[PDB]
């Protein structure tokens, strides 16, 4: 049949937020709790559950009477975007083996022993847990990679899906790839509570917190397909989004970490003068198998609109023509391009900080988009000139300027348009916001 029509008649509970309301919206009804300390954050198109560890940070569903799916045998599949700080080395030690759950159609406390199922973490391990009124509970453990800038629970909006084919197996997916498995055939009826619970429980980290955001139930075990057109459905390409998965934002300091060379950070040569790429410096641990490139090293750069147009709003969206800054010794330093300024075989036009020379136009017009990788928190920069003509998509050229050492220099290119369809390009940047989710150990 059709996905859409297949995805959309088979959701049973889909939480919305609009108004700073949760509701579900599938059609069902099914009443929504939210406690005090429930809090709202950015989410991947609109506003988002943010849970800290405290009783009043919750928030319960309480199952429509059409809805008991988990009826004898019956399949269904939980999805969400789910966002978790990276742990720190110490509270990797410390609480590594404190398994907490984070959402749970399961009553602890009265009795129907595991009722259900769950969504729990322990340390990096994601898990799902399914388990029958007859004890038989059945499992998915995730253990996530050791290089939290690619780990998916490290600081990053991510895609959870969960599929429970009764007659097979159970299937977790994660951004619409199959990153674990489990048998699920042979089990009891499953008699959970009539609530779901969206809560940290049982977690020994005070300081720890998740997000949660577009929770949702379908009443059959979705298949790769649909599951891959769910995932990509949110991504919405009006808003562009920082590293972390959130809503790109004007005057807010980001460290710029290009995609096609993630180990490497933006440094400047002189006021007044070019960019280049360093070696980010990085954290190993091999007692916790821990390891990742540090983050907010190099240039702080700064969005700005470049004329603010029609609304005082703080989110950058695809098309907005901007302003580009770099933070140096306190001062903002404007970016963009001389007129015949230095450029390699005039294609690869330098791109300069702070350029002042009088006389010479120096063209900052920027326009901030997003022509590819959907999947990717990355952002493309168009610079024009004064004419409106395009000077090319912000990128690197690796040549040597003067006598400088052979440097990876951030230019303007026209090329990078003709090579949209690659999966590693150059004009690719991450736009990193310092951020209490990640703190280098
Ligand atoms: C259209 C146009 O005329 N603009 C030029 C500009 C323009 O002259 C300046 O912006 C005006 O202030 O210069 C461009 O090239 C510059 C050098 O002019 C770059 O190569 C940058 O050079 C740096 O170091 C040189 C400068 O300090 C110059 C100043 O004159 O002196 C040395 O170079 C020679 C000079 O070119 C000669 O005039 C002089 O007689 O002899 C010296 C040495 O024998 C320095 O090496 C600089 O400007 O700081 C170092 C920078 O890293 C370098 N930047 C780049 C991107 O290469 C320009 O791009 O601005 C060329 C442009 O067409």
């Amino acid at each position: 049949e059709d996905i859409d029509v297949i995805l959309k008649k088979s959701t049973i509970l889909n939480l919305d937020i609009n108004n700073d309301i949760i509701s579900d919206i599938s059609g069902f009804n099914s009443s929504v709790i939210t406690y005090p300390d429930a809090q709202l954050v950015p989410g991947i198109n609109g506003k988002a559950i943010h849970l800290v560890n405290n009783e009043s940070s919750e928030v319960i569903v309480h199952k429509a009477m059409d809805i008991e799916y988990n009826d004898m045998f019956n399949n269904f599949t939980v999805s969400f975007w789910l966002r978790v700080p990276k742990v720190s080395a110490s509270h990797l030690e410390q609480y590594g083996t404190n398994e907490y759950s984070i959402i749970s159609s399961m009553k602890k406390h009265s009795l129907s022993i595991g009722s259900g199922w769950s969504v729990s973490l322990k340390g990096n391990n994601l898990i799902w847990t399914l388990k029958d009124s007859a004890g038989e509970v059945r499992q998915i453990t995730f253990r996530d990679l050791p290089d939290k800038f690619n780990a998916y629970l490290a600081n990053k909006w991510v895609f959870i899906t969960i599929t429970n084919d009764r007659l097979s197996s159970a299937n977790l997916y994660i951004n619409g790839v199959l990153m674990g498995s489990a048998e699920i055939t042979g089990l009891g009826a499953i008699r959970e509570d009539n609530n779901i619970t969206l809560k940290l429980d049982r977690c020994n980290n005070n300081n720890q917190y998740v997000s949660i955001d577009k929770f949702r139930i379908f009443c059959k075990a979705l298949n790769p397909k649909e599951i891959e057109k769910l995932y990509t459905s949110y991504l919405s390409i009006t808003f562009l989004r920082d590293f972390w998965g959130n809503p790109l934002r004007y005057d807010t300091e980001y460290y710029l970490i290009p995609v096609a060379s993630s180990s490497k950070d933006v440094q400047l040569k002189n006021i007044t003068d070019y960019m280049y790429l360093t070696n980010a410096p990085s954290y190993t641990n091999g007692k916790l198998n821990i390891y990742y490139r540090r983050l907010y090293n190099g240039l702080k750069f700064i969005i700005k609109r470049y004329t603010p147009n029609n609304e005082i709003d703080s989110f950058v969206k695809s098309g907005d023509f901007i302003k580009l800054y770099v933070s140096y010794n306190n001062n903002e330093h404007i970016v963009g391009y001389p007129k015949d300024g230095n450029a390699f075989n005039n294609l690869d036009r330098i791109l300069r900080v702070g350029y002042n020379a009088p006389g010479i136009p120096l063209y900052k017009k920027m326009e901030a988009v997003k022509l590819r990788d959907l999947k990717t928190y990355s952002v493309q920069l168009k610079l024009y000139d004064d004419k409106n003509a395009s000077l090319g998509l912000v990128g690197t050229h690796n040549g040597q300027i003067g006598n400088d050492p052979n440097r990876d220099i951030l230019i303007a290119s026209n090329w990078y348009f003709n090579h949209l369809k690659d999966k590693i390009l150059g004009c690719d940047w991450y736009f990193v916001p310092t951020d209490e989710g990640w703190t280098n150990d």
